[PDB]
């Protein structure tokens, strides 16, 4: 699709058997989801933005379906105020910014 | 142009006659720029990101060029980790997300 930016570009995602709403975020290197369980090993990470850093769990090789399009990559899980789909998965669904 | 997301979507902006680098950020409602001097009066705003909140100065109707495209609108100035062009100005330059 073509998504305009008059309002937040929120989409439905499927991750870990769950549906969630998430923001398509070109300013995010990484994908960050609110607390949930994921399979496999993880390792700790600090990620930071406006207001500082938060501690997250890094899970690799997670399959996500984003607005209908499947992708695999790393997902960070922790106390983010907004589920954000970052560039590591935006690339995989072929998303671009056009103007 | 068409901007892919394999690398950060950094562009050159011009504000106050000066060139700066900034991130095109569809996950940002507002444009936030590192400390600089802007003309006129400002109003207070608190903005909230991943790691909590920062206080910024809101300047309205500021002339800014983004990747060669002219915009005039609200710029927030404060202790942001990077210069962010948010949706208030992405919509002025006609940006969309496409996949
Ligand atoms: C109302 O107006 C606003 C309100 C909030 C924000 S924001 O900067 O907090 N943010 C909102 C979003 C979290 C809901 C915009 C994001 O695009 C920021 C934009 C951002 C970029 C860099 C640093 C600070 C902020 N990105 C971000 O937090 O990315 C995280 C995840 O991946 C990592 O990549 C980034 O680069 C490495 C660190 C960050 C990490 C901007 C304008």
């Amino acid at each position: 699709p073509q998504i305009t930016l008059w309002k937040q570009p929120l989409v439905t995602i499927k991750i870990g058997g769950q549906l969630k709403e998430a923001l398509l975020d070109t300013g995010a290197d990484d994908t960050v989801i609110e607390e949930m369980s994921l399979p496999g090993r993880w390792k700790p990470k600090m990620i930071g933005g406006i207001g500082g850093f938060i501690k997250v769990r890094q899970y690799d090789q997670i399959i996500i379906e984003i607005a209908g399009h499947k992708a695999i990559g790393t997902v960070l899980v922790g106390p983010t105020p907004v589920n954000i789909i970052g560039r590591n998965l935006l690339t995989q669904i072929g998303a671009t910014l056009n103007f």
